[PDB]
RNA sequence: CUAAGAAAUUCACGGCGGGCUUGAUGUCCGCGUCUACCUGGUUCACUGCCGUAUAGGCAG
């Protein structure tokens, strides 16, 4: 649906950008087995071909039914009363 | 516009016969190497996943 937030350019000292960046997108759900959800999207806006690189920040758009059916047993929260959710943001109609 | 501008060294050949280098010797005696760390950077293609032509069942 509508609810897909983005972060800001702030560096992460627990990823490195070295081997695993464009391989484990999504290798930790249990969407190899398949008993449960089976909804997740992957997609790539970035598309720069310059030299030696294809792609190199996230933005990965997956389902409705993953994040509010699958997550009644804590496996992303945690993270609930960080900050304060600001002005939301559209779906892009082009 | 250059101490400018020029240029054939060449032919031939037996180094070779012989030989005792020896004898002797104490290297010793002492010694604290230490402290720390993500290879989570691209460090050979190991017998059981239906056909280069853009085409086909990955509970790895």
């Amino acid at each position: 649906m509508d609810h897909y937030l983005d972060i800001r350019l702030r560096p992460d000292p627990e990823f490195p950008p070295a081997q695993l960046m464009s391989v484990l997108f999504g290798k930790l759900h249990q969407a190899l087995v398949a008993q449960g959800g089976d909804r997740i999207g992957v997609s790539f806006p970035d598309l720069d071909e310059s030299r030696s690189r294809l792609g190199e920040r996230l933005r990965i758009h997956a389902s409705a039914d993953d994040l509010r059916a699958l997550l009644a047993r804590p496996w992303l929260e945690g993270l609930r009363d960080h900050l304060q959710f600001g002005e939301p943001a559209v779906v892009p109609h082009p």
